[PDB]
């Protein structure tokens, strides 16, 4: 039972690491995409300035 | 010692378990970012068409 406990403590161990893994790449693609949504958000915020200091002009 | 082994890799399990659970908040809040930024950055690529607009006008 304490082996198969083992074997399945493992397996959580490698399913939650596997998972957390999982999660490091779904992470990081979400931060890249966030970062990249972020860097458009910007240069839109940034043409938005561009504009608003046109807008002003 | 496999029992041992069964904590150390429970422990395994509940440390990566705990890691993917503070991945996963932080894919999610993450995430939620990438959806906020999502809709700013189409809420900026809008405002970058009605600041051009403005310009424009």
């Amino acid at each position: 039972i304490i082996e198969s406990d083992l074997e399945r403590a493992e397996e959580r161990a490698e399913l939650s690491e596997g998972k957390c893994a999982e999660l490091e790449e779904e992470l990081k693609t979400v931060t890249n995409n966030l970062k990249s949504l972020e860097a458009q958000a910007e240069k839109y915020s940034q043409k938005e300035d561009r504009y608003e200091e046109e807008i002003k002009v």
